[PDB]
């Protein structure tokens, strides 16, 4: 489960999960490990979810929240996205290739477009704007 | 009483109504409607909120909230404005011609420029920002 | 302490105090006095917190919050700093040159570049955006 700072809140809602997502590369071992996800805005796919693509700037400019209380393909084909909440930055990875509770300078680079700021140490976000 | 996202929050105000509408037109049947409103940031009404018309990009530029709670200009003249919260997009009409129960396609086409975002069937929007 | 909204909320955290500021020319009398606080993104001091300069454009890109609960640089270095709040005008003056219990009209002025917005007698701010 991955910290958030109780005192800023959390809002969360659950979003489809896109079926065409090999989920299982998005766990990490025993540690938590966060990530960002985008809505498909149309489509056939519309409204279901899946790993933010920081290289398409049509899925940076979709991003919906990140998942921080896992996921369970097999068990349920719902996530639990949290589109509002302040992260520390050591847990959220944005790829395979990318080493657990360490930051991601993928993240830290992106965050202007991604519409993430970080402060204290961790990722402020509000995908409701 | 219009629906709303319990786990989004609210924050909402009193605002005095403009003398100058004709308020009467702004209630649905039995059904609820909420509506967008401007407030008159300057002049004579300076603080006086009235139904946003879309049409005028100062009137879109100045939106203070929606109204989510009925209005009855004879019995109090002011109105309580909604100014975050995420609502069904079903609920909310910006015009007499336009059909209760039905998402209204004047208000989904200028979510952008009205700063309203739909997530789940709901718009979300914050006009403290 | 400055009267704010208690019901919009309050989202504050604690920063380092900027050591080279002289921090005793920031109170006012036995009145309250909130200003804006910038914080450092790089160098030495990076993440110590400063009041922000108001003539100076990367000052203003890098508020972090107001002062609304006092401070104390010889009792401690740090400083509780409000992100998100709703203060009344009166209370908020940016600079030694500024009336105690009256709207800073340097303030007034620079809202749309520090991210304020006056509804009904308040500042509404959120800096973790």
């Amino acid at each position: 489960r991955v910290p958030r700072l109780h005192a800023y809140g959390v809002f969360a809602l659950p979003f489809p999960m896109d079926p065409d997502v090999e989920w299982g590369n998005w766990f990490a071992g025993p540690h938590p490990k966060a990530f960002l996800v985008s809505v498909h805005p149309s489509g056939p796919k519309a409204g279901h979810v899946y790993p933010t693509d920081l290289s398409d700037p049509d899925s940076v400019a979709n991003v919906i929240g990140m998942v921080l209380d896992g996921h369970d393909y097999e068990a349920d084909h719902n996530v639990t996205v949290t589109l509002r909440a302040a992260v520390p930055i050591e847990y959220v990875q944005q790829g395979i290739e990318a080493p657990p509770l360490q930051p991601d300078p993928a993240v830290l680079n992106a965050a202007p477009q991604l519409k993430l700021k970080v402060i204290k140490g961790h990722y402020f976000f509000d995908y409701t704007r």
